[PDB]
């Protein structure tokens, strides 16, 4: 993989960053979370049991129709990495925008597909554009 | 670590992310990089080899003066994350906003520090807050 470090080492950087880090295995239309890290349990609120182990569109709850979702799923079955920005809701219900860094990664290996997320709540520069296009308007 | 996924799998993941992702090691005053993704370096266009093994502050040059140093320097300092964002300059002479997401770690077997980072050009919302800055005024 990567010379220059070791492995256990990075993966307990990964695991302390504060940002949102998960890892997921492609399955058919859908892609199912294997890998999460502490601070996704506290941008989310859901538990590390309780979240692994399915496709994280949970997170979008009743709030289905949304944008962001198509561009995900065309770029992933294009192979190519996206950046797109959803509205996701907590365990506790609040709601939030949550800026979606996938990257489409192929273990030539296992002839399967894995992707790597990083998420950030972006919900300050959301609020901060709109007030920008009322004020073009 | 995380018995959750294989370090080799999730060192290959990182190394492919399309997010840079920097690890440093304190050494006093500075903290000297470790391990560079491709991300990184098509982020600031200087080799792999030609960036590892110093501080990163290469990447600021002749703008050394910008208020986000002090703010990461107090953070690491405090033994906590910080999101700061700084002008960098490209290896071709190009100048961007970098948004640092720095995430102080401590291994207490060793007994010293390590630092992890992703980078993400920010340079669009920066231009629209200044744009949202002078329609305030
Ligand atoms: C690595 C990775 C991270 C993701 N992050 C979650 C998330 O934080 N919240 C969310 O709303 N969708 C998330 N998604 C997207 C959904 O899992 C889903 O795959 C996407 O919306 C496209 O498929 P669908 O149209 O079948 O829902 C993530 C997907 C991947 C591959
Ligand atoms: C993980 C990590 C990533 C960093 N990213 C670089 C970078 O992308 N560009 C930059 O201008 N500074 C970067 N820095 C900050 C500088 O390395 C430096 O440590 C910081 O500006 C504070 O110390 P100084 O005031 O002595 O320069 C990073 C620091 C760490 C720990």
């Amino acid at each position: 993989g990567s010379h220059m470090i070791n492995a256990q080492l990075l993966q307990s950087m990964v695991d302390a960053s504060n940002d949102g880090i998960v890892v997921a295995e492609k399955e058919g239309d859908d892609t199912i979370l294997i890998y999460v890290n502490a601070a996704f349990e506290y941008l989310t609120g859901y538990s590390r049991d309780e979240t692994l182990y399915q496709d994280c569109r949970f997170l979008q709850g009743d709030d289905r129709d949304q944008l962001g979702r198509a561009r995900i799923r065309k770029a992933m079955a294009e192979g190519r990495p996206c950046r797109e920005v959803l509205r996701n809701y907590r365990k506790d219900g609040s709601a939030f925008w949550n800026e979606l860094s996938i990257t489409p990664v192929k273990s030539d290996f296992d002839q399967r597909t894995y992707f790597i997320g990083i998420q950030k709540d972006v919900s300050r520069q959301v609020e901060l554009e709109r007030e920008l296009a009322e004020l073009r308007a």
